[PDB]
């Protein structure tokens, strides 16, 4: 079995490419530009490993200015992970990456024989719900990012209809862990902490959200292939074990590092419906939040003050 | 009050403008590039009124390629209607006109006290629906007209939450009457029954659709405007007096040109607007017969292809 994962070199694309290669069976493509909120000296780091693999080819090319047909000759599956995540006249690299982008995969998919073409969406399409998200809310995205995501997803949905492409889509709710994006939350938490800097909290941070750990997003991402069930068609929401506040990851970092946080100071309560995953993909999120944040923050450490290859 | 009306030249946008300009109060600009499907003599005919008026200034130029900051400077109100109607290398210009071109008007209103920003979208964001359509169903469009619409309808949320720009989304049903576009069913079937060609129907013609006749559309586009109720943040479906199938359509067109049509037929049943909201909110009630409207688009079309 032969699977193209784009984004291959992003935070979660690069634990996908790894997770798959464990299977002696499959052989991976990654695609990666190098572009995003991530730079591309941090990025680096993140196929160290996947490229001492011989049965994973990496491309580094934009999607748009690569040869698709040749990408995809010979590709049972392709995981759709490419995307600009988390303004102004900053808009137009979210239409390209995340519109135009789906918009030629779909079209170079139409003249192949595919399993799946395993869509990777996001919670931001949703905006804001008090309680359970489920797949079956009327999604009304409050961020450029959410739009263009969710426009993405419809393109799935037409393509599909049109041209019986077999889509899947996934929507994955806030996802932490070793190679976490620099932008994100937890990774400039730990790297506050880290440097004996106040730690930025928007809002009194008791708000509490899902969280899913890498490993836990990855396995509900691999069982989106490997399901007996006809997933064919359905949105999934992959979301996390433990919910939790701002102020309930700090307490639990500063158990970690035995520190104390100079804080620098949404709807109250939200998490993702994971039923549809549990039902189709088999999906239990298994690893803590205080295991996932130990991990979290032993990557940080390394990356900033570390001398590995990938610091 | 001062009005921006984009598309101000197209079917809709050219009636928008009369209507609006009744009002002596009222000063309207109007924005529009000449593209789509409708050719330029026809738009140039849809404003030869408007231009002898003294208080409607029109712009043609591309909303991309002007100064909005200029265009918006004392803006009270903006109707955005410019759009694209509806694969591979195709694809851009909905993106750029139904995405940029709706990113890039709101970006500009980011900063300015405008009372109201009235968007206009489409029932093709809806998809596939079976009975009433009401603006809660989940929109699933089939077609890249529908996402590149459902994603300025959702730019205008985008906006509105974030900057508090006092946004209204109206989704029109088909529109019809005088200066349908060309593209559209009933230009076409009025333009084949002149020439005693056969009226061509794609699919078995029998699915009974919501049309709603320009003047009910205005009606209902002023009243977003005019309303005493506070609609910001509201989609509203903006639907029409009868539903008919396109062999009701044909049947009454015999009526009118007291001849029977041959009929060409190439490659869900029952699907309506719910105009429910649109009642309570705007009191809108289309009040125009489809027999009226579809008369006096005979006479438009007719006149065009004598
Ligand atoms: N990280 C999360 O918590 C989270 C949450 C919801 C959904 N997602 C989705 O998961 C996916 C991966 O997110 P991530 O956090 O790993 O992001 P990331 O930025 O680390 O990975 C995305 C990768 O896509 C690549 N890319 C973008 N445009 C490209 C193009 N035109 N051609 C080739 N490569 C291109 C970038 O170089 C980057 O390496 C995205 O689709 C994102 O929307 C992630
Ligand atoms: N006609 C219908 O039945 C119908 C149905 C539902 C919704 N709508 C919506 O109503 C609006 C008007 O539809 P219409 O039938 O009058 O179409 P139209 O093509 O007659 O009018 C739209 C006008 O927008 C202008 N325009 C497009 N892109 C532009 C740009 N970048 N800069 C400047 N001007 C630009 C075009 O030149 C055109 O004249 C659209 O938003 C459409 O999606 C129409």
């Amino acid at each position: 079995m032969k699977i193209l994962v784009t984004g291959a070199a992003g935070f979660i694309g690069s634990h996908l490419c790894q997770a798959l290669l464990k299977n002696s069976a499959y052989h991976v493509v990654g695609i990666d530009h190098f572009i995003g909120p991530t730079p591309a000296t941090l990025k680096t780091g993140n196929i160290q490993s996947l490229e001492l693999n011989s049965r994973f080819q990496f491309i580094r090319e934009d999607i748009l200015n690569t040869d698709l047909s040749k990408l995809l000759q010979d590709i049972d599956v392709v995981y759709h992970l490419a995307a600009i995540p988390g303004w102004g006249k900053d808009f137009q690299p979210y239409v390209t990456n995340n519109i135009m982008v789906t918009q030629q995969l779909l079209e170079a998919c139409k003249h192949i024989k595919l399993d799946k073409f395993i869509h990777i969406s996001t919670s931001s399409v949703y905006g804001e719900k008090s309680g359970a998200v489920s797949e079956d809310l009327l999604p009304i995205p409050l961020s450029p990012y959410g739009v263009t995501k969710l426009s993405g997803e419809h393109l799935c949905h037409v393509y599909h209809k049109n041209f019986h492409i077999p889509i899947v889509i996934l929507r994955y709710f806030t996802v932490y862990g070793p190679r976490q994006r620099p932008d994100m939350a937890f990774h400039r938490l730990i790297k506050q902490m880290l440097e004996d800097k106040p730690l930025t909290i928007f809002g009194d941070g008791t708000q509490t959200r899902d969280f899913t750990y890498i490993d836990d997003c990855i396995r509900g991402t691999v069982a989106a292939l490997e399901t007996k069930k006809n997933i064919i068609g359905e949105v999934i929401n992959i979301g996390g074990k433990e919910q939790a506040s701002i102020l309930d990851i700090i307490s639990m970092l500063e158990k970690i590092s035995g520190k104390s946080a100079t804080k620098n100071f949404e709807p109250k309560q939200t998490w993702a419906d994971i039923s549809k995953a549990s039902t189709l993909l088999q999906y239990s999120p298994t690893v803590s939040l205080s295991d996932g944040l130990e991990a979290e923050y032993d990557y940080i450490k390394q990356l900033y003050k570390g001398d590995a290859a990938w610091s």
